[PDB]
């Protein structure tokens, strides 16, 4: 039912989308030791927006290490090129892990915007139903991508719909608590929530690509496409929501977060 399914690949088609899957795995698990280690430098109050970051490094890392294994037991190089074998390949299991790597990704932004008790609890349920939506109705929408385009479109834009909602609870949020912030992070926040919108626009341009590029070189771009976005939307990200977690734990006395950033 995937586009993946269509097409023979080159030694260098299937050789780089390889490549960009173990990639991934090295980047995250990587980011994960680091995020590990900074952890004891954060306050009580936001050490869980960094235990989160770890949560998705290894989540992330988990999910792209099992398209990367999917992907090799799945083709095999046969007469000049690698085809489908017995095993199958699919992104529709990205789907399914977007739904635990999503709510984690906007916790721990909500608990650096120093929301707390029943806002916390209110904004997190609201924020985690908008975003299960968009999933659910994207990935209903991907068993078409071969099918049926026009349905892949349609259950897109429902899709679209929960996405701009969720972004706009995440704005609101953003804007209306950056003034809480500590240590100058009302300044970085800012730049969390445009980092948010460049990198999580760019799965619906790859989950558009079945109707643009409908060959093995479009595969290729939408697996290029989740990379940057993989490595921009949990990576990046995480690594902006940490330095500001140890930014404002600094400004609030933590001495462990006072004496870290002193090193450096
Ligand atoms: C770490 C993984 C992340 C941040 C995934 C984010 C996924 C999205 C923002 C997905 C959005 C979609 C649409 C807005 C329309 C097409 C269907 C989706 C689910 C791909
Ligand atoms: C930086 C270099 C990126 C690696 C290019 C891989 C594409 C290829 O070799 O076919
Ligand atoms: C934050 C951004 C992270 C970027 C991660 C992606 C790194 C590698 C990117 C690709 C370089 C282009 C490779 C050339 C493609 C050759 C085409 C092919 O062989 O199929
Ligand atoms: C392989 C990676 C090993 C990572 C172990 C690092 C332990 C961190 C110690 C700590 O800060 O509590
Ligand atoms: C095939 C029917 C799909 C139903 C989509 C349900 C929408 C989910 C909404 C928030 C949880
Ligand atoms: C909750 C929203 C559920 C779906 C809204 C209906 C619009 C998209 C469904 C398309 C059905 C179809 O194309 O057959
Ligand atoms: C061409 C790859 C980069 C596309 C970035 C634009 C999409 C996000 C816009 C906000
Ligand atoms: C080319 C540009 C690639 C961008 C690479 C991003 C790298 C890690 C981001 C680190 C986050 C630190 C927050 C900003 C620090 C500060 O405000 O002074
Ligand atoms: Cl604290
Ligand atoms: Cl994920």
């Amino acid at each position: 039912k995937n586009i993946e399914s269509l097409f023979d690949y080159s030694a260098g088609q299937f050789e780089f989308i390889d490549h960009l899957l173990t990639m991934g795995v090295g980047v995250h698990f990587a980011a994960l030791i680091f995020f590990l280690v900074v952890s004891q430098f954060v306050a009580p109050k936001y050490r869980i927006a960094t235990a989160l970051s770890c949560i998705v490094m290894v989540s992330a890392g988990l999910i792209l290490n099992s398209q990367a294994v999917m992907w090799t037991d799945a083709y095999a190089y046969v007469d000049g090129s690698y085809q489908l074998q017995d095993l199958t390949f699919s992104n529709g299991y990205r789907y399914v892990n977007w739904m635990a790597t999503i709510p984690c990704l906007l916790l721990q932004l909500l608990i650096v915007l120093n929301l707390k008790g029943k806002e916390l609890f209110s904004t997190a349920t609201w924020l985690i139903l908008a975003a299960w939506g968009m999933i659910i109705t994207g990935y209903v929408g991907q068993l078409y991508e071969v099918d049926d385009i026009a349905q892949l479109m349609i259950w897109g834009a429902v899709s679209t719909a929960f996405f701009v909602v969720m972004n706009w609870i995440v704005g609101t949020k953003i804007f209306k608590n950056r003034a809480t912030m500590l240590g100058g992070t009302d300044s970085t926040i800012t730049k969390v929530f445009w980092l948010m919108m460049f990198a999580w626009t760019l799965y619906p341009i790859a989950y558009l690509v079945p109707a643009f590029m409908n060959n093995a070189d479009g595969v290729v771009l939408r697996q290029l496409l989740f990379t940057i976005a993989d490595i921009s939307s949990k990576v990046i990200y995480g690594l902006m929501i940490t330095y500001i977690a140890i930014q404002q734990s600094a400004a609030a006395g933590y001495v462990p977060a006072q004496q870290a950033l002193g090193r450096i």
